[PDB]
């Protein structure tokens, strides 16, 4: 009787589960939003924004109109080799976003700074591999909440807290192939195995060498960490990169997974459009918001607001066919990154409906709950739209000049709607609907353009 | 000198096969219509309706748009399982239809006996897959013919004969998880192999176990029995679940296995569709074509009847591009499952259409030499399409309650066009067209909704 | 710590390469035009007229509308044979084309001897996998000129010289199942592993036996060839059949050899086509150009007038969307083998345009530098259009008797601009505008029907 080998399982939810993270996938939770959950890790925060700065470059008419298959192809080449060495090091691919890439190592209390030799291990690993287009990493670790919020047909995810706010200023500190230390995360970590310098003005530390003891076998200690990580491909499965990888169809985890990938991502997974549709180039409007709080470490607090935001947005967004491409938290606040024009989605006056939009979003959103500040940020043109990643953990990502502004100009006019130069002239709204705005020197961005304020209809606000 | 490793072959022809069993892919016939030949086997019959009958929990809104797709996953999930034992344990399959699949071990009539217990083996291991949706299994042994009907373009085919008649009655019998053997099965069986229970007013058996005799190999039992097995995969092709997977490009061979398999299909094996593009919830309308005959078990007299019915409905299905999904055999008769409106095959009035050509294929039909009786049933409304299976051999099939329905009413208002209360209302054809019938219960069928005799547009017939 | 396996890694720089040589893949030359570069090598022609001669038995209507699916498998399948043949004896496919493949092994001087041994065993097996639709092969050794050229956007390469000359001289000498040497080839080669005989009138030889030496083992000599074979697959990548399948991800790479890739291909290697679309039997008009020299040998003469030629008919060519297929040296020229109507580019009126274009291509070259005689044969029809040869290397290519009539035209009627009468009657240009030709019997052409110079729009040339 013969034996044949399984066939290579290319499910529908395979294919949604290379989309989110095992913390979503092998979660379980209530259907019930907002969702709050608790629990201790280690973040490390990978700066990209070195390669995802080459937009500008694959614009060029060089690139004989294949600029964004090309830059597609280059940036997932770097991207999955990252994407590999974090998973083959136990760690959990949270998000891609922000220019950054976030990873998640669960554990115990009791295990934090064993798990922190891994991770220090596999970022110095990160930085060998582009060792002669670089990267910059910050490490956390400690308490950490997760939110899950969203309506009856889509969902989102956050994970909230000090180790959160921690890992983004970490990162922020390093220089290109810096790992660089949150205090808490030296507090906690095995000092025997590194030397540290300072960080002027901070209480961070930067890894200067992983100097283990003399019978230290890195192997071996690995081995003996995988105890503590419930999903590392073992056994039958030690050749998968995921776990994720060997899901089966099950009609109850499909239909709570699809809710948090877009459709047409779901009408390509279901081979209803061509695999390469998606990467683009292609002209949008970006309207980034930011909600601060009082106390944005806090989920209780937090997750409600967040929650009818969420639900005022959507509903927003519904009317324009504009989406959520993703939602994170910033140094201050939760940001949601909405996009109007990019999955054959684009309906005309796309530009006086998304300045519309925003302040609808913006009255709402300012006489929620415990929001403390709503800024708005609204910029337009050529952006990179694609699946960004490793075959077995990617995301849909939108990158380019004009994404970087409007989530420049969200933080650096707080409290207000700022438009770009292309939204207010392309807009033929009324000169008198806006204000002229100072000019200000935003880190990241060269020559904004003139920027200004969508005042809105009436001079009475 | 290098020796690379072949590469996997997916040529056209390959792809093919996969919708076709051994039984035709190997057959080399005549090309001359009917054909009919006689050989001897065992025949296993696997009611999956508990599958199927998941059709309406995937039309719920709980699945967003995706139920077909959805369907299609969990249905192929379970299925495969099935069409791999079956084709471990060198069976055929034959066909998926009648919500059942049909599969064959064609050998000389002196291994009967022997192949008998392979095949109660690998039922009794279908069941094995699903402890813990679950299958009913009949199995009958003997005389079979086999007919091959059609024109120059298109080709279908039929098993026919008692024993053909034996499977569907010893499945009917069965409860869930039981195998029941056909009289002529149990005569011809091992009896020292298992134990029987008697089943009330029938001299078909239930085997309650398989108890082989002490000194029992099934392993070297199973290879001995391969001896008579044509097409086993065997030698450098042992870890191949069919030989057909081996099959290489000969466009004579092509031009006639493709005449079995739809267009649309050919479309999407040709890489010139989606391959996701056949699997949707789709409004159709279905007619199902009964025809009973004095005698069914005899190819040389139903063949010629078989063909020049089919010669006339393909020419009315032509004019309304109408397709034929199935022809089966039922206890009672040759059934043609056509189909209104499938793989965008979707012409506007396709239920006055439906019931004119539905009324012309009776009017034709019944007065063919050796038509006892014609019926035809008409149901209109959601049915899920796709291609159901495994990889290595599937088939495109419709699914669902209209199904259901135009079958049971061909059966149960036997010698009239029936139609349900979709059809009659959207024809917009006149009132006294049709006769209002009484309510029958029929087996499968929940509340029918008024059925109607299509009378047709003249008071005397 | 897991140690998965590289997956298997087809990015579009990986998919682009398959239509291209080694020559080019890894050439890294100069991005000005025309480039010249000079070496030595030995050449096969393989002509495979006999399985491209199947294109009309596959209009047949017994393909039912899959001709073009079916001829492209079954050529598919033969001549990926060949390939895998050439491959695996170190051989680099320059290019399909003119009913043939030309392959090529580049080696320094002193080691043409060996590897012309190498080769004839190479073209010996060949033949062995048709014994039982048969090739001719000739080969050819001894100095070899390249020349690439282009604009911008596009680039085209040729080999030239009196070793490509003799190549097709050879070959046209050759029976089926010959393999014949070029006179330098006899002269260059090792006498003691062969028998051969002269060929009537010709210095050229036939191989009848390779015949080594009682202490000779093939499989040693080979390896100690492959010293000489700088991208030979070996090591930890000895599985494959190309170096060129382990490519990454370089747009600057990428963006050089796109240039030799139709957009049309592009669109379907990056994904945003069916992978199917482009294999079709299409009507469609070539327009075969003929470019004559005083000396065909020397690329330094030649080369700019190529370029010159070049930079003309792709302007011409951009008006109406035709395209170049290929360009190819015959006995006599450089041929050009443009065509109007294919990936989706068929513009109306096609025929009057085609006419208008030849003329001003006619005119244009004829005053060119260098350029002696301008030949152009118009020839409208049905063809096959495909990807034809091996998924590691093939190419797109028109194959069909129009193909070859135009072809036989612009050298059995040269210095004029001729037409077939497809293209005479459908232009619907005035009669006067053209003069009726004596029928010439042409090598490979049944019946032309009447042919036509066109003469243009006055009588005074
Ligand atoms: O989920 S992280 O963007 O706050
Ligand atoms: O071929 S079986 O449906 O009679
Ligand atoms: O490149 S060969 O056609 O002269």
């Amino acid at each position: 009787m013969n034996t044949p080998k399984e066939e290579f399982q290319d499910w529908p939810i395979v294919r949604i589960a290379a989309h989110l993270p095992d913390l979503i996938v092998y979660g379980h939770f209530s259907p019930e939003r907002p969702f709050m959950d608790y629990f201790d890790g280690v973040l490390m925060f990978v700066d990209i924004s070195g390669f995802t700065a080459m937009t500008e470059k694959f614009s060029s008419a060089m690139y004989m109109d294949r600029g964004a298959e090309q830059l597609v192809e280059i940036l997932n080449y770097h991207i999955s080799a990252i994407v590999e060495k974090v998973l083959i090091f136990g760690g959990d691919i949270l998000k891609f976003a922000g220019d950054a890439l976030l990873a998640l190592w669960r554990v115990e209390r009791k295990q934090l700074k064993n798990i922190i030799t891994v991770v220090i291990k596999c970022s110095l690993e990160i930085h060998g591999l582009f060792e002669t287009i670089r990267v910059k990493i910050g490490l956390a670790a400690g308490h950490i909440s997760m939110l899950v919020f969203g309506d009856e047909t889509h969902s989102h995810f956050l994970v909230i807290g000090q180790a959160v706010d921690d890992v983004r200023l970490a990162q922020n500190m390093a220089q290109m192939n810096d790992v660089i230390l949150s205090p808490n995360c030296w507090q906690l970590c095995d000092r025997s195995m590194i030397e540290i310098e300072s960080v002027p003005d901070q209480r961070a530390v930067k890894v200067n060498f992983l100097k283990p003891p003399p019978n230290f076998n890195f192997d071996e200690f690995f081995t003996k960490c995988t105890t503590f990580m419930h999903y590392y491909p073992s056994g039958e499965h030690k050749n998968l990169l995921r776990l994720a990888c060997t899901l089966k169809p099950d009609p109850e985890l499909e239909m709570s997974l699809q809710k948090y990938v877009m459709e047409s991502i779901l009408k390509q997974i279901d081979n209803k459009q061509l695999q390469g549709y998606l990467s683009e180039l292609r002209p949008v409007t970006i309207v980034f918001v930011n909600l601060m709080f009082e106390e944005q470490d806090k989920a209780e607090e937090i997750g409600p607001a967040i929650q009818d935001a969420y639900m005022h947005i959507t509903s927003v967004l519904k009317i324009f066919q504009g989406q959520i491409n993703k939602v994170f938290m910033f140094d201050k606040g939760c940001s949601f990154l909405c996009v109007f024009g990019f999955p054959g989605e684009k309906v005309p006056d796309e530009l006086t409906h998304a300045l519309e939009c925003a302040m609808d979003i913006f009255d709402f959103c300012s006489q929620v709950h415990k929001i403390q500040t709503v800024s708005i940020g609204v910029a337009s043109g050529i952006v990179f739209c694609g699946i960004v990643g490793h075959t077995v953990r990617h995301e849909y990502t939108v990158i380019g000049q004009k994404v970087n502004l409007a989530a420049r100009m969200m933080m650096y006019y707080p409290g207000i709607v700022t438009c770009d130069s292309v939204t207010y002239n392309g807009s033929n709204l009324p000169a008198y609907f806006f204000k002229e705005l100072p000019k200000k020197v935003m880190k990241g961005v060269a020559d904004s353009g003139p920027l200004y304020q969508y005042w809105g209809r009436t001079e009475k606000v």
